[PDB]
């Protein structure tokens, strides 16, 4: 099935998920000199206070924390967004090498990794359904570099040890995803799709500019994941990341001059 190899990689993913040439996949290049400085763009609003965060799971691809989304806690709105849309669970891409691992790109830079917050249309009323929606997702991004460390990451990096293989999963509730984010809100915006199979065009991306710092150590932690299921022959769970994308008929949008 599909993965990040040679045989299989993002290369291969069309012939099982056509989609993949579309018109509006992601990550892309975000050209920060042709993006749109947008000043009607309402300010993002990002209320995590009440986020309940019920568990982490190794899936083989990356690590997928997912969160309980029964209520109204955990929303995103204003920016680019219709309606409010809420938090289900963020995962991270990432390098073998501090030098790649984030998906979109910024004037070609390549981060050492990206997070992705997946947030679900209410108006679709779950996320499954919201998938097959062309507004049903915004997905907030938000680059890593390796310089100081983030406190509020060191919780996920510590149960990592526990769900090195495919398919295990840990409780871990009361994290703040607050502990993530960089101090500014200024982000790209454009339309496009879920990164990985089955990529389908249902995604508002919204990517901050700043990105958080994390450490040499706390990257390295992720590297010792696992794409391999236990029992099976050792594939280090590294450059889980899509290339760019062609743009092709899209604008991205600023928030900021
Ligand atoms: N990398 S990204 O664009 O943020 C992204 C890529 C893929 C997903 N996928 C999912 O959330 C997902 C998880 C489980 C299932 N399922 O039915 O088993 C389906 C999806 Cl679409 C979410 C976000
Ligand atoms: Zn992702």
């Amino acid at each position: 099935h599909w993965g990040y190899g040679k045989h299989n990689g993002p290369e291969h993913w069309h012939k099982d998920f056509p989609i993949a040439k579309g018109e509006r996949q992601s990550p892309v290049d975000i050209d920060t000199h042709t993006a749109k400085y947008d000043p009607s763009l309402k300010p993002l609003s990002v209320s995590y206070d009440q986020a309940t965060s019920l568990r982490i799971l190794n899936n083989g691809h990356a690590f997928n924390v997912e969160f309980d989304d029964s209520q109204d806690k955990a929303v995103l709105k204003g920016g680019p967004l219709d309606g409010t849309y809420r938090l289900i669970q963020f995962h991270f891409h990432w390098g073998s090498l501090d030098g790649q691992g984030s998906e979109h790109t910024v004037d070609k830079k390549k981060y050492a990794a990206e997070l992705h917050l997946v947030h679900w249309n209410t108006k679709y009323g779950d996320f499954g359904k919201a998938v097959q929606q062309p507004d049903g997702l915004a997905v907030l991004g938000i680059f890593l570099k390796v310089g100081s460390a983030k406190p509020g990451l060191q919780k996920v990096v510590d149960v990592l040890d526990s769900i090195k293989t495919k398919g295990k999963s840990a409780d871990f509730t009361n994290f703040d995803p607050r502990g993530l984010l960089p101090e500014s809100l200024d982000y790209w915006t454009y339309p496009g799709s879920l990164t990985t199979p089955p990529l389908l065009e249902c995604v508002t991306w919204i990517v901050l500019k700043e990105p958080i710092s994390v450490s040499s150590e706390q990257v390295l932690k992720f590297r010792k994941l696992n794409f391999n299921g236990e029992g099976e022959p050792e594939e280090l769970m590294v450059d889980n990341w899509r290339p760019a994308q062609p743009l092709k008929n899209r604008q991205i949008k600023a928030s900021f001059k």
